[PDB]
């Protein structure tokens, strides 16, 4: 006789599609977000008069959970194309800015790219079952690091991948779980042109918000913003939730689907399982920034990656032309290699690339030191790929979801949503 | 004010995706089905003290709305034994039979695949829109046979793809659609060994039969069998429904799902569009038929193509064991090719393609000359493909799925669900 059947913690993708999926089989479902909006580690925002994205934003037909969601609702695509580069550039560690054809580039790439996940289809036949094969339990003791050192790269090439490979970390690679990578290479298809068509290719028609939002209404839930819950406790065959304003919320089931590393900001009443304290005590690694820079010169199409050591890690040109000049898209592997919010530090490491342009505005997230997120995309570390089961298991009436606990696209919208359908089956087991 | 919201006409997955969809949605759902049993055109069956499937099988993560299915209702996957197989058996048109290593047969099958598919990439950078390029439409005026033409293969590879362009077309290659194949591959993540791997490596654990009784006990909707459709009419802002009987049923909108090749056998008033109405003249090409043959030896891991005038085309190993034996199973590309039903001749066949082996046991299905298929999977004929839309268009109250009406996965159990949720989100907006 609680308040609510179900109460999921969370508006991003996960959270709505668990939402829609209580929603739609009759359960009384409240949704709680923290934020004044939705989409969490998703944000479609606006920098000097154009569109831009904070976060994630891409999907791709390979993913089959949200592009299942895209049919659901009669969602098309965008393509961001980009078509042909007119400058691509490598920043050394020590600093050094080399230019080298977008050809010669690319082929590198490939070769760095290809070397590294040789053996996907090995380790990962199943990479929606990570622990399938006893040689992923292995690999789970190496680094990417550990790897890209028997590779016999080129000097470039080493560069090139290991700021891939810090990028997809948010940290440096020598702490970044080798054989998530090799996981979701071989959930492209153990493929590099499939796998590398996911990447930076195709937007959701509407926007992410626009499926959030599909999702939502779809599901009949009510939706409560700016409702931080601080504390779950586990009483009278239910739980009681309460908010930063004191208030209490008593549900049959709760969902838990914010970001691994802000469960510090939240009490649990019984304690939770050892191997789930253990996960976040240890957070997940990615420390990552996005940051757009409006800058008075027309550069046209250029691309740079910038290994590990140095901020700029990776730089793409959103827009140009001789009005605006140029919107460069700046990832971030770690937020403490650079201020974002200094513009005259911001310049100097532009103009370090990029000599005597002249930045005229810019737009930043610090996805870390925002305390709904503190941190970005999923990334695991060293060892914790093997026990990530003991992060998805049920405590008692607490359900756990996020991109974080998926199995296939975790650092992805796609592995979000699954965990989302692998919720509401389990609220569907707990309530019938 | 009609008997029900929608009638949903058919039990497979396509009706049963749809039936789901619109019973989740609070709509007042019948479905008819006109066998005394489910599945369609899967069949979960048993032989040999075994399950078996009599019709479609096979799953993969890579197709996106049935592992998005799978994932909701919590299913994994089964894995039959193809990989390190101990014999791979070709048999030319003429009875000749050449076993290769199978590195060998991997190989020669890979380059001939890859060879007839080397435009893809170019052709369906989208392959969920399958007009989206020029190249797509002009090559929907050439056959697969076309193409074999001008690759110049070897004596095994020709042999090796045309079996296996045979089996996905039920019929001779000189009739078989070249864009819907290549569609496939794309599907696939534009490489032989991904979608070679979505096509009989993995079942359904507990069967499509049980995936089926998921999606429709969950959906809440009211299931007839044995009540074949005859007619529709539109009218009183509805429909009027007939079966075999004296029963006539109104709805306020009906999901038509039947396979294409028996609308012939179904009344419309008003006639439908005459794009549809070509569709429903020509019908689609498939023409096959499966077998599971139980011999006494035990065969190991085996696999064999046999090309288009032989009649065992396709052939795995379903299960082997020393007590068991073997269990085969066969898909026939042309019924007309051998009596399935007549175990005499079976028996002749298989000891053509293994000599000296004792048949214990056979089990088959005539999927031609069942009266609610009249064929077997979806395979498109030149110029068909182009013309899609006129299938998939709604004509007023009457909405259409099934495989055939799917842009993705078309000779698949995941066309039939995408095709499922299309009618979902149509019914949704007719009614609201
Ligand atoms: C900069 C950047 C760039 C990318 C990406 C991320 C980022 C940060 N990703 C990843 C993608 O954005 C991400 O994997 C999912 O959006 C994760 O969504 P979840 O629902 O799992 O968590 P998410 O963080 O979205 O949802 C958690 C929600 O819970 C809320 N919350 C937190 N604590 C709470 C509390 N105590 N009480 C209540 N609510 C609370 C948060 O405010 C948030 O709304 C991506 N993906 C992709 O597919 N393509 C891409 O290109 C990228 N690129
Ligand atoms: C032997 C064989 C083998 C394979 C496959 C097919 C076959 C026949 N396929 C293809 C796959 O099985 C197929 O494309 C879909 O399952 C078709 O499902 P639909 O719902 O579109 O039609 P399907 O034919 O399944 O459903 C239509 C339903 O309508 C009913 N019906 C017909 N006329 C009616 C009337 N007048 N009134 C009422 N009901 C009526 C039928 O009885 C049937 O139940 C496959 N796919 C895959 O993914 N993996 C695989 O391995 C294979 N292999
Ligand atoms: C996997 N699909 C879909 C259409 C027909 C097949 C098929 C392939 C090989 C053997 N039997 C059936």
């Amino acid at each position: 006789g609680f308040d609510y059947d179900v109460v999921v913690v969370g508006g991003g993708f996960a959270g709505a599609t668990a939402a829609r999926e209580c929603g739609l089989q009759g359960y009384r479902t409240l949704l709680l977000e923290a934020r004044s909006r939705l989409g969490g580690r998703t944000f479609t925002s606006r920098f000097a008069g154009q569109e831009i994205e904070f976060g994630g934003a891409w999907v791709h037909w390979l993913q089959p959970h949200v592009w299942a969601e895209m049919q659901r609702y009669g969602l098309g695509v965008v393509e961001d194309p980009l078509t042909n580069l007119d400058k691509t550039l490598i920043m050394y560690n020590d600093g050094s800015v080399e230019s080298i054809s977008p050809d010669e580039f690319g082929k590198n790439i490939r070769i760095a790219f290809e070397k590294l996940c040789h053996d996907a289809w090995e380790v990962f036949p199943r990479p929606h079952e990570p622990m399938f094969t006893e040689r992923a339990r292995e690999l789970d003791k190496s680094s990417v690091l550990d790897r890209i050192k028997t590779l016999g790269l080129s000097r470039l090439q080493q560069a090139q991948i290991n700021s891939y490979m810090a990028l997809y970390a948010g940290e440096t690679t020598d702490k970044f779980g080798l054989p998530g990578v090799l996981k979701l290479f071989a959930c492209g298809g153990w493929n590099y042109d499939a796998f590398m068509d996911t990447e930076t290719h195709y937007r959701i028609q509407g926007g992410t918000i626009g499926l959030i939002n599909a999702m939502l209404t779809d599901s009949g839930a009510e939706v409560r913003m700016s409702v931080p819950v601080t504390a779950v406790e586990q009483v009278n065959g239910g739980v009681k939730i309460k908010t930063d304003d004191d208030e209490i919320i008593t549900a049959g089931v709760v969902v838990m689907t914010v970001p691994l590393n802000t469960y510090k900001h939240i009490g649990f009443t019984p304690a939770l399982s050892k191997g789930k304290q253990r996960f976040i005590k240890e957070g997940q690694l990615s420390k990552g920034a996005k940051l757009y820079v409006h800058v008075k010169q027309n550069l046209g199409r250029v691309f740079a990656f910038a290994d590990e050591q140095q901020p700029l890690n990776w730089v793409q040109t959103h827009d140009y032309s001789d009005e605006l000049g140029t919107i460069l898209s700046i990832t971030i592997a770690r937020k403490e290699t650079i201020d974002v919010n200094d513009r005259d530090a911001v310049t100097r490491e532009v103009q370090k690339m990029f000599p005597g342009v002249e930045v005229l505005g810019t737009a930043a997230y610090d996805w870390t030191a925002d305390p709904f997120s503190l941190g970005a995309w999923a990334a695991y570390g060293v060892g914790q790929l093997s026990r990530l089961k003991d992060l998805q298991a049920a405590e008692g009436r607490i359900l756990f979801a996020g991109a974080e606990t998926s199995n296939g696209w975790h650092a992805n919208i796609d592995g979000a949503v699954e965990s989302g359908l692998r919720a509401g089956r389990e609220v569907k087991q707990l309530l019938s």
